[PDB]
């Protein structure tokens, strides 16, 4: 178990979907700002890139890593579950999707989906109405596991 | 803004299964009209071929996009729930192999797969109804998810 | 429905569980490509594995051994006591629609994944029922052609 | 379909889990009594080997076939769901690394995995009290594809 | 009686619900020291945040240094959300993959349960059985039969 983990040569990128703004800036927010104010990350070596939904992050991330070099990635997006089977049906094949950009390039590639019932569940998991901010646990990780790559 | 993101060089293929042409016909439609209309990517450059099912959708994919070279590609399929466990089987084989399609070629795979429990979920979904079409979203995100590809 | 592939070199593999859907099933796929596509018998090879989890490795050698435009792999599920059948399901589904990607030839799925026997007899045509194979023969048909 | 399926030049190997070796031991039985009486294989073209549990079957076949050439392969095991999810998610994660096995090698894996509610009915399958023993079909059949992989 | 002397062990654990963590790691390398004569200095043990990063804790250490074998441990219990189900099979199938892609057999440490009671219990607590010590045997088996 580590304790003070500082990158300030790690390059990392989020890549964050845009469905569900409300819950996303908080989860990006509270990554970049727990990258930069407690692991030392620099703010100009945090590429921020989005794509329209969570479907599209696999792809957004393999897109990215083949472009530009990163130490760990971080995946953003929020899906609620819905009238449909749409939820569990591309939950799934995201998270899946994610595993394998991270296993088939070597490049951490830290999970940021929240797969939740409803609104409250997700806004809860981005730090408000007394919850925990999860954008910070993951901006930890990629730190870690960047350095870990290295 | 996604209203302002053009892609008259996009070359995009839609490949869309017939079952449920009531409801495929609106959501290819919204799809098209939408990048056309909102994102001026060219009718000539929008390849739409269709396959008998949502089962043939990524082999189809596979198919064109190994002849023809397209900046993104959106997979359009309505798969209903039944009375087997064929929809439950199939809708998450598809879903896998859209993605994998994507990520095996590099080329974006816009999901256009409704995976509902009856028609009018689907036609809802479609735009029919007081719903909203979700074809639009996927003409949208094609267009971005192209762009992004190339820049 | 005017899919004509006099050329097409189709293969139907099928599962040998439950043949009183199975018959059926090929019969009609079979029926179909010829007397509707212009299929020609001696260019359709039927070939048979013990179960349904062999349809993807029985189908992956022999489009290893021969050529074929397309590929019906044919097989009958039924849910049973345990969890084999969602298990197997899965994974057969899986392994065909993987060895349609990796291999580039069309493989269309005639599994058919059931909750009782009467429900598979019903889509075999059987009983006031459609019989789907003919729909996967014509889906093969006009995959094969696809894939020019 | 097939009539007399024979195969006395068969190499056949059978990797079998040892959890739940009450189940186990007449999986193993018939599947071997049945290729030998029935299709003709000989004792010593039969290869047995065991790992520790289900979850490594589809290695210890992977490493084997690397090893040795068979005409098939039997991967047997015994996963009973239990207290928590333990079952559903190994029971997903072997029949998905059998099927790739096989797939990836080109060598027919027959599935000998039962994947069942309780001890009773793994019995039951195993041709205990009543029921039939699955291993008999599973020996034909992985009979059956090591010709037709001729 | 299955002895490993010369076998070289990676341990790679991920650190969420250490209580029942630190049992787990425990038991898996007591067991092969004393009872496989593994040897300390050839059990490395590594951390990652969580199980989500487990298969790529494990790809990456093993592309680096040589193991006969790894155990990936994690404990992942139910939430309020379906986060669990999702990630508990995403990492079972890299945990999975890592292992057939790399040739490297990887031990499955990962307790997917639906309380930290079950965890506990699982890690030896309470009148349990420490599964650890099961998957540390394993792993020497393994490693074994893979030579």
């Amino acid at each position: 178990n580590p304790s003070d983990l500082k990158g300030p040569e790690l390059r990392i990128l989020i890549v964050h979907a845009r469905g569900n703004l409300q819950a996303i800036e908080p989860l990006v927010k509270g990554a970049v700002e727990t990258m930069i104010e407690k692991h030392d990350v620099k703010l100009e070596n945090i590429d921020i890139e989005s794509v329209p939904g969570s479907w599209e992050l696999p792809q957004g991330i393999r897109a990215s890593i083949a472009r530009n070099t990163y130490d760990a990635v971080i995946g953003i997006g929020v899906l609620i579950k819905g009238s449909t089977m749409h939820f569990e049906y591309i939950s799934e094949a995201v998270v899946h999707g994610l595993m394998r950009v991270g296993l088939d390039s070597g490049v951490p590639v830290i999970l940021g989906l929240l797969t939740v019932l409803n609104e409250e569940q997700a806004l809860y998991r981005a730090g408000l109405n007394g919850g925990h901010n999860h954008g910070n646990d993951w901006g930890s990780a990629a730190v870690e596991m960047g350095l870990k790559a290295l």
